[PDB]
């Protein structure tokens, strides 16, 4: 249970020493509204993203999986405003174990709804993915934009960022990335 | 010059407030990070944006003239956080009277660097227009897209929001108005 | 509060009627399953979509907002099965009444969380807002493909749905209309 | 032969259930429309998909042959909401046994006419293959949006699930493999 | 009930004529394949197509319905060869009487299915409209490319015949027809 | 010379046949048309496609030539219908033995002037090439859809069937066969 | 008939008098060679266009018909190099008097095939339309890129030129003008 | 004939003054360059435009030319740095007096080839055009890239201004200007 | 200096031969204007490619250069009729030799400015290069579409030819010609 | 602080030498402006791009970043007229030491602001974050169009010219540089 009050006081301070006027109609219920927003992007703080790969797999399958153009959003840490684009995961099923789709689209979400690096949020999602599914390997790549760089003084709209991480076999197999990054493309 | 100190005090409040280790290598910055980015987008409360046309050219010229896909970017006054697209501006000038590019570019910027609504800043541009440029008519079109909405527990990433603005000519012209958004769309 | 043991074992009946074995791995956690999923697309039925509009702001604009590709997705009436596409909704405010874009698309998301018609939703979605926004006028456009077509005997992959309602000053006005469906384009 | 009116029960209790009006006009065909729905998406269930390639021409002919965007849609198990997109096809006839274009299309169609996981489609459509064409070596990829995934809870959209099978000189060249995932991408 | 056999023996008859050897691998079943083709392609010959409307539901509704990219294949009947695109038809519905969207797909179909001309296909299915659904008004049209031209010695490939009917309200109102041809691009 | 009189007689025999009214007026002259266009379509049964190659230029150039995008249409074997799409061939020359651009294109034409299967004119193309310009090596790729498939019960508009032969150098140097396909790409 | 003789006399007049070696192997054959060239892309010197809607169907349609993406290519008259691009060709037939649709293509071909200019062709192909097939009106447009200009004196790549002729009802019927141009856009 | 030894001065003082080194390798020789660039991009100062519009009779000439795509460059004359895009010229004829293709361009190129505003250019095109053609009426539109923006402080790549100028039969009729606009599009 | 007279001399009696009218207006200038067009487009037979081809010194520098999408037009020399496309030119500078890029454009300029093979440019240009740059290799693509193929009998409009010349590394290094692929699709 | 009134009076020799009038309205202030565009475009040559180089540290993280499509600009140096691109930047962090996005970008525009060679840009950016990264490699493309080339003689619009650089692991990983690459076309 977040404090939302806390936080609308303090976002009421904000807005008065930038200097605008808190009262007006437009701002009174800014705080909360804040407030709010913050407790559903940083639900992640609260939940363990590893949980939902508690479950029970899907039916025996052995060859590769993909999964690609999953959407995510999260919060830069630096500077607290959303980034957001696509993760891509991939990996080599071992002894039949394959994940859920909505249980890995889950994983992505709440590694994702806190403040973040995009580089920690690849990695994390590919070592959950080792430790709760034990696959051959793992491949995941995300791809962003992030407003830390669009609306700031460097303004560089249209700028995307791919962060990749590798486990298992996809460390050693550059065939096998290959295949991950044409089957990307289309 | 805005009090940085008192706004670095109100975010940390708010990290621990949502549950996060303000002290972490990653937040320790974060607090002043995030107050110097707010002096930046900011900044327009502090300044008059029509101040950019008290230099306008007199060469003779009275035909339509459309400045489009202007980048811009703003935060929601309703939850702070960023809504950026294309500003689209046409006018009829009059007595030669033209707007130098990157004064157009200017005024968008400075209207755009506050808490605000879209609908606001379409409305202001085509009135700091009209009041210092003197020209037949305006037009102001802005498309784009809310994280308020992206981000958000409504979830709806691709949204679109478009907002015009029409003075002088422009509002009684029809044929004028369709034109440039046959022009427009490209 | 649904009744989901009732769905589940109805689901099991469809199940055995189709020829299917209900006692296969792979099915048996589906009557649960889409118990559960009714419970969450149907949810609708048990809400008044119009209370997001309870709150609105009051600016002084007067001029058209178009919140354009708004994500949607329903069921046929007829068949139970998906159909979805986007939303675009047009408004003229009166009285600098505005709407909340976070509070359109819940009331697109609500109307849309029944078994619907493409066409009861359009005209539902622009009732809602003439009653509650109180504009000067409303135009509502839904794209959607529908899978009652896809899957189906007639298996046209491909086809969309285009619906559209008018209210108010929009009805009067083919300028404006006009000048909607060329901002929609783009 | 479907009991579909056991079937049309089942719908009329699960409409009920859900807090509609099974008596609407909208609604009072629609039990009978989902169990004539349901003959026909799992009509699968009652056929044996492999003989399609009862019949096969024989023409010396050793190269690579692939049908691509075969447009295909199922039902997932997990949910009964439909998944659809594309399949491709690749081959290495043997002694030129050469497969009729719509005999593949209807092995796709057919194994897809039935509950189904995306995995085990695609690899029973590999395992026919191999088993009906005797061919050197078959490769068989599918790419699809499942609803299971888009409507509910978890709400991701443009999500794309990718799964393939390879069965032999495919799954030892992978030159091969490559050439085949270039050809796919145009 | 076609007479296959009287078919088969006189394509036969034309495989000897140009030089071919009909009893080659590759033409054995040639005869009976091309009269179960014709069978299948002309099957509207032996229908009404009119049967399928009105699957009309009472809505309350008057606003304009177009429902766009159905694709159609037919066979010209100067050349028995393919001719294939998409018919884009729209309504205003009376009284509420509402079409089901697969009946209206159903009917390009059918009388698409015989030796036509474009023209014919469009205007027929624009009066079985009118006939069956009698709404205000309705427009229909076809956009589609000719093999009667790809492949003949006139050889004109990418060369699109667009077909157009409007009766009722649409014959009389040009902001209307303008209306749906902008909903048609996109 | 064809007999087109005896193929006339045939293609009316097959419209009384399918329930059509041969001598309604847009029937009238169809069996002639078709006859004439057998004729066409067909011619390639009388020639000899290799001799546009008795005919070559020495100019010593041993690097890769690439002829893409060659339009081609055919008749399927199987149904004569209609199929149609592009042809690429590259070929690494040897002594001068460059082809005549519109002497390939002749050759492709050619060979597709009768019934055929695609993979068969994939091959005759390339062995063509090896025989008559005996170069280093040859790789000919076709891309192609099937009215076999668009038009009939299986319905599956948007397939497209792609082979490959390749002769020479390109047989065992998979880097040359790749970068071919790259450049096919763009 | 043609003197390909004197032809191939001039151009090897031309070769020398350019500083070029008509001796040398790749030279050799090129007088013929432009000599049969000519011949061909100047044939219609000798026919009369008009002919080919001698033959005209009958059958009682009046609504418009639109053929468009008609490749054509010409020879500037200025400069004897080719241009080449897209016809659209649009009429609304009267008493059921439709063209061919191959006798349109060849009616632009033939009116093509002579030393031009662009604006010629399109008045021309107008006429004879007016002229055979006695429509309500006719409108053609023509679009075309010119050698005259990419290769030689402006160097201007990609510069489209648009001619236009419109007859009868399309001359007076702007709502008709701009149907026609909504169409030809896709 | 430019004074270029002059210029090469001048812009050898420019390098000392900004803080570089005239003498190292990648400036030694700028100076000259920038002078003989300055050349050819400022030789229109020394040109008539035209200066050089002679036309030729055709019959029924009376109907709309566009020539469209017309590459061009200029430097603003602010703070002379390049600005580069399109122009698209329409006229119409009167008494059949047809411009030459590549006069158009070359009037575009030499009215470019000189310090300007892109206003300034187009209406001086339209101009020249007026008094050498004396056509019906003229429009023309330029859109353009502004490097003056691009790279200096305001910093907003990929904005376009657009201009136009109409005179005549242009500035009257709205219908003609719009189906130039559509034409434009494409 | 060319014999102007000469060639328009033999231009008209080509007119004559053909079946035209020399002294028809749009002909009467035509012989000169021709010679004048082949005095520029065969300039390049006056004239060494190499001569103006200087290097610019950046000293070490050692990595992948691609100059791409260079647009170029000769003349075939079978056919006297243009080609155009794009030249691509990528290469590993030596030692800090580097070309200037308007040089490289020259380059590929001069050597078309005469009666061409594709094949020949292409060669001729890599050369030049690794003469005058001295660099660790070269690599040459050009891609282009020959009218000799889309005016003529043979008809096949957009058809590409596409060369290739590879000298020094990228000869015995196929990943590095690979990544130049790579970036020239973009 | 560089002397603007030394540069203002060169600009002016300047505009005097190409034959303008120095003294017209639009050129009275150009001196003044292009001293301060100089000022501000190549405020590059006062400052160490290196400074920015605040690394962050995250845990141990050492898979691929990449940062593409970085929007920059520059000058030539040979011409002192704009180009503008983007840039790519890649690398393999070393033991967690990580690039803020936005100094990334900082050193990509202090590199850039100053006179330059793409091919220098390229390196310095590659170099200085070996340095200050001291990650596994580093590899950086950029793309860009040049002014120096569109707007001058040559006149070739759309060439593109890529440079890249690889340092550490790039340098001798194909298969990295390939992965890198596809991720930068995608």
């Amino acid at each position: 249970q977040i404090d939302k009050q806390k936080i609308a006081d303090a976002v009421k301070v904000i807005l008065e020493a930038v200097g605008e006027n808190p009262d007006r109609e437009g701002l009174i219920d800014t705080p909360m509204r804040v407030a709010r927003m913050y407790e559903e992007v940083f639900a992640g703080l609260k939940k363990d993203p590893s949980v939902h790969f508690d479950t029970i797999f899907e039916e025996q399958h052995e060859e590769l999986v993909l999964v690609k153009d999953i959407r995510f959003s999260s919060m830069c840490e630096h500077h607290l405003v959303p980034f957001f684009g696509v993760a891509h995961v991939a990996y080599l099923p071992q002894n039949g174990r394959v994940a859920g789709l909505s249980k890995l689209a889950r994983v992505v979400d709440d590694v994702s709804r806190r403040p973040q690096l995009q580089e920690r949020i690849t990695t994390t999602v590919a070592e959950i993915m080792m430790e709760k599914l034990k696959p051959l390997g793992v491949m995941v790549i995300m791809e962003a934009e992030h407003m830390c760089m669009t609306i700031r003084g460097v303004n560089k709209p249209g700028t995307k960022t791919i962060t990749s991480a590798v486990r298992g076999a996809f460390k050693n197999d550059d065939k096998l990335r290959s295949e991950v990054l044409a089957l990307i493309k289309h």
